[PDB]
């Protein structure tokens, strides 16, 4: 499905998917 498919992947992207733009996106 999506509805937690959605919830679940946004939170990864902060825990982690900060850090790969201070490093790619950037890099600061």
């Amino acid at each position: 499905g999506w509805i937690n498919e959605e919830k679940i992947q946004k939170k990864i992207d902060e825990r982690m998917g900060n850090t790969v733009l201070g490093g790619m996106a950037k890099a600061i």
